[PDB]
């Protein structure tokens, strides 16, 4: 809702002030959701392509991250049968599908050659765990606080590297490798595995050098905690255990704690690798209810992560399929719907591409939010969020950008999906525009 | 889960460092939940008393806040029929029950004489709103951005004070008065009412003097937003509209944004007035899953609010009854179960009574959390949270508390509910103790 009133906001953008390098937005097709996106029956191949294009085409959804589950369940793991001991031998199996995640990754790469693939195990194979199953939490055998018949850490590290080798042999490079999902949480009934930071360091000290031997440019994550606080605690313990240099990227989910402060790690980026409305009905609205599932709320949640916790990337939970509101695109039979959450993602990531660097951006109005990003090639994106219920006349002063010639204005609100509104020549270093209520307006500088 | 290893933590508590004055913990019986706590069949009267005692007895749950809905629905409002205009006559009706909230409040007061009653409207009566109904959001007629046939602001302010008058005539002091619930959110199907901060100020400028003339000691809240960020935006706009001194307390919910920083008000306390696990099954565990419903997680959530947003109070959604995990005490027929979330509440509020002041407390270990509270009468509570998965040997150095002579230690974990562990004399200003894993240990100094 909105009403008639106008106020003004002053914004300063400064390319000389430089923060995190951005990675992108994304989503997962784990647990067979990739197969719902690529079912053959129901959704036609043309429509399967179109849904994947909508997500990963730079000009539409703008996403770049595909998060795949390194599966540990029957039919989803590269190690369906374990050897008796870590001495092996190991019989690795690849079916060319990977629960359709290979289809998702290959197709997304077709639409985005800069795809950033995150391969993330939810659990070690059961034989490698204290509980002897991939379900019900438990620990990698061999970390402190365990007493298995053998130490399985090297074997688990080798198994993760073998998963990466399967994708590499198909011509797909993995960018990030993770060994746990939500180690602070035991959901009991599906792939899970628990850890504190001392135990995680006991594994990372074997995983990290094992990975760099095979793939010197493959980054290692820690540790996909359910919330930012839980992630900070694991990071603290990893560093206290001596493992500061046994991971490269801090990963965390937004379910069980949200930050307003950076993470307790020096020289490492962080990615919010999973969040969704896990309980509500499927929802597409931008700003009708004000509920957390809506597109405008997701634009604001991202602004918070990128400006207050220096976050470099952001993932929805699932990409597309069923699961009510856990997807960005709902699929039913041969039909689909796009949530306007995707236009919140695109408002950032259609314009701030991989390798962009967040730069200084301030606003004189508390709920007229701004951030700004400078691509490797010098183009600059300034997503402004007018979270107020009436228009703001913004004045944007540009510093360090005298080389820019043109400005394009894009608008997302209840009647616009990243719509091009205006294109003009820059004839100084000041931009003036009226941003409608409850909207994201992106100023694209070239 | 836990394992065998012991590390040490150094804690410094300084009474010369002072922060917020505490109000307490609490819950609501709104929307008929008070009638589930005091039903006409099922739970016996003796068990109704016992449930309420478990919540509001200082020695058990330790709660002090009862949050009541000033109802606007048929059967639940003091204005069942509206006049055609704001001139009235207003035929108010008081039924002595208030959807059993009178019974809840009266009984809670019997167990806690310092009860802090928060009377909170979810909506104005529909006749005073743009939408003509108490449901479906909409605005108070007369604030900016409305075009109703009449300006109903004074009428709504008089209605709210009349509700207070009915309680005060029955011998119950109301401590806080609120005129919106979640004005950033339209749930459509139940009592609701929308506002930004400019519109809110347009009403508060009427409500506030009306309130203080009738009840000089009655505080006014703003504005029970669904989250901290939404609350900060409304507070910004109220202040921008000139209304900094037309409200006394900042109220907010933890559903749609959680803080790690203070609120944008000077000289006003804040209360987290509503949160719960809104979607999960009934849950009582302390630390089994690591899911946000568990008692340990609530201890940590409260530690965050009290130490990082200087929060003075904290409310569960409902007190007792049905509604799965939305209550602190689940009632089924003539039976009831207590969630260990209540022992997270008690660990703070059994010992930090109303009027206590949070004081300096630091920890040398990131996930050994500490806060500290000094009661008006000089006693001091130090709730320590060992969020690690193994025991910590803590050394607590006390500054500014030479007059303390005795220390009692209380423990909450998977097998203790605020259990008294030890009582010793205080010699020197140094306490030493081992805090078990995944536990809240309270040091009570007298
Ligand atoms: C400051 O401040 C602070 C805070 O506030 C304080 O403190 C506090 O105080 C308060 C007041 O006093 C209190 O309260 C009270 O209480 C009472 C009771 O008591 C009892 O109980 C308790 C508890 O118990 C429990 O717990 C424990 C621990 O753990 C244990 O051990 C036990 O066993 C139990 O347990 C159980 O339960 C639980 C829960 O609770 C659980 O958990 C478990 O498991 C189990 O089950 C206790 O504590 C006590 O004891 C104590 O004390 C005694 C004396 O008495 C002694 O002898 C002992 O020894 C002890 O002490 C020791 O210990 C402790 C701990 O325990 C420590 O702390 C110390 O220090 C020492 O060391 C007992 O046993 C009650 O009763 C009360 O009530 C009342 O009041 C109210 C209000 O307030 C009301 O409402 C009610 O109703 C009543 O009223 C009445 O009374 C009054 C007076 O009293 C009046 O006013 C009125 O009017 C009425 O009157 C009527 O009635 C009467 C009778 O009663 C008659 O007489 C007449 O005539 C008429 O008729 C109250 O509530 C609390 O407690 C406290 N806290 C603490 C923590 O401590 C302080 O003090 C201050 N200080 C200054 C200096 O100021
Ligand atoms: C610095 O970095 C910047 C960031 O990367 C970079 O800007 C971006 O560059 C890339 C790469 O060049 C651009 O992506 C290409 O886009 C081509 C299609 O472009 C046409 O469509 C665009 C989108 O059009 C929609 O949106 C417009 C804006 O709202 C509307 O006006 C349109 O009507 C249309 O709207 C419809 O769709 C919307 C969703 O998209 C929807 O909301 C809306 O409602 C409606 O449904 C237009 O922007 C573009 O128009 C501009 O350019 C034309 C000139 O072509 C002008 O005439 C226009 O006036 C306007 O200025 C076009 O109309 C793709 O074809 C192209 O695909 C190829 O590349 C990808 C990989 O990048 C491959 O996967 C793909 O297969 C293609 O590969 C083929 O070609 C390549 C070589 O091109 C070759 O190597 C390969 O082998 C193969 O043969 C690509 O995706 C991107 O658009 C730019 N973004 C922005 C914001 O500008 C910038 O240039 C860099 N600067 C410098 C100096 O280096
Ligand atoms: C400290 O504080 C804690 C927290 O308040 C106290 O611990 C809690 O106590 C309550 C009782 O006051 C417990 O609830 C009861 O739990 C028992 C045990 O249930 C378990 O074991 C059963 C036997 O093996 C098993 O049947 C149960 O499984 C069924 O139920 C679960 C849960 O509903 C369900 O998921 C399953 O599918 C099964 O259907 C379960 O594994 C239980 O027997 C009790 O049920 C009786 O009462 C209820 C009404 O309350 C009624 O519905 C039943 O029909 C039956 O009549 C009841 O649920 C609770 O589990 C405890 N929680 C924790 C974390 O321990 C503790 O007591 C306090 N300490 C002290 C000293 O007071
Ligand atoms: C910008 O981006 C937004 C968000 O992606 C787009 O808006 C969404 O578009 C989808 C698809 O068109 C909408 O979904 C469809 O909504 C129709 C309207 O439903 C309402 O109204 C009818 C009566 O008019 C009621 O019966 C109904 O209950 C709703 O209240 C539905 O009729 C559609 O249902 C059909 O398809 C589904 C499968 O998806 C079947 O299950 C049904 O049986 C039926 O055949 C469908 O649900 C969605 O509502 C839009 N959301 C919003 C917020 O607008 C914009 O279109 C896009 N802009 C542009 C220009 O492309
Ligand atoms: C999420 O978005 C959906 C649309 O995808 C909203 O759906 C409306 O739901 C109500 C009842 O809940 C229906 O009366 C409307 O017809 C629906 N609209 C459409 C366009 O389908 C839903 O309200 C949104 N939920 C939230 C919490 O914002
Ligand atoms: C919340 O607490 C309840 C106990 O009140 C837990 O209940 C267990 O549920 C499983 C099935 O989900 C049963 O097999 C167990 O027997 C139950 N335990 C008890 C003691 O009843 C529930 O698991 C907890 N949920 C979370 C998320 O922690
Ligand atoms: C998935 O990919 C494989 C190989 O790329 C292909 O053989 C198979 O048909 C694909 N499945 C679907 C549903 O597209
Ligand atoms: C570990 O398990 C083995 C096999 O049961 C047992 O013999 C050994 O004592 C255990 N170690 C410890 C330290 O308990
Ligand atoms: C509410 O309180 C009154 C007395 O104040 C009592 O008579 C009535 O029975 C109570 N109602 C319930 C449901 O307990
Ligand atoms: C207010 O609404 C009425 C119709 O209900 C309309 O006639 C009138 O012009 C409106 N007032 C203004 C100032 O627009
Ligand atoms: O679904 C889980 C949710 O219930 C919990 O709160 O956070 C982690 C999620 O995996
Ligand atoms: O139930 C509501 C929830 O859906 C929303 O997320 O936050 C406010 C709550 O009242
Ligand atoms: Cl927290």
């Amino acid at each position: 809702w909105s009403y008639s009133q106008t106020l003004s906001a002053n914004i300063q953008v400064n390319a000389l002030q430089r923060y995190q390098e951005m990675i992108g937005g994304g989503c997962s097709g784990a647990f067979g959701w990739a197969c719902q996106q690529f079912p053959t029956t129901g959704l036609t191949p043309e429509n399967q392509e179109e849904v994947t294009k909508i997500l990963f085409d730079e000009n539409i959804g703008g996403l770049s991250i595909v998060r795949n589950d390194i599966g540990s369940s029957p039919g989803s793991t590269i190690l369906p049968t374990c050897p008796a001991t870590p001495a092996g031998p190991f019989n690795y199996q690849w079916d060319g599908s990977d629960s359709c995640q290979f289809n998702l990754t290959k197709t997304a790469l077709k639409y985005n050659p800069e795809l950033y693939v995150y391969a993330n195990a939810w659990s070690a194979p059961g034989c490698m765990k204290t509980v002897g199953t991939e379900n019900d939490g438990g620990q990698i055998c061999g970390v402190r606080g365990t007493n298995c018949t053998y130490d399985w850490r090297q074997a688990y590290a080798d198994y993760l590297v073998q998963y990466v080798k399967f994708y590499q042999a198909e011509g797909i490079d993995i960018s990030l490798l993770g060994a746990w999902n939500e180690p602070d949480f035991n959901p009991v009934t599906y792939e899970s595995m628990e850890s504190d930071g001392f135990q995680a360091k006991d594994f990372l000290e074997i995983l990290y050098p094992t990975v760099k031997k095979a793939f010197p440019n493959l980054d290692v994550s820690c540790c996909d905690a359910t919330g930012a606080r839980q992630e900070r605690n694991i990071l603290y313990e990893v560093q206290q255990a001596g493992g500061e240099h046994f991971f490269d990227v801090a990963t965390w989910h937004n379910y069980q704690s949200s930050p307003e402060r950076p993470f307790n790690v020096v020289g490492k980026p962080n990615i919010m690798t999973e969040w969704a409305d896990g309980s509500g009905p499927w929802n597409t609205t931008w700003d009708v209810s004000g509920q957390l599932a809506e597109g405008l709320q997701w634009a604001l949640y991202m602004h918070n992560a990128f400006t207050n916790s220096d976050t470099s990337g952001y993932n929805h939970w699932w990409c597309a399929g069923g699961g009510a509101d856990n997807v960005l695109i709902s699929i039913t039979g041969n039909s689909y719907e796009v949530s306007s959450r995707l236009w919140a993602f695109a408002s950032y990531f259609r314009f701030a591409r991989p390798g962009s660097v967040r730069i200084g951006a301030t606003s004189s109005v508390e709920n007229v939010y701004v951030s700004a990003y400078e691509n490797k090639n010098g183009t600059v994106s300034i997503p402004v969020i007018n979270a107020a219920h009436f228009p703001y006349e913004v004045t944007i002063d540009l510093q360090g950008l005298k080389a820019r010639k043109r400005v394009s204005t894009f608008l997302t609100d209840n009647s616009h999906n990243v719509t091009l509104m205006d294109q003009s020549e820059l004839h100084g270093s000041v931009l003036k525009a009226t941003v409608p209520p409850r909207a994201v307006q992106v100023f694209w500088l070239e």
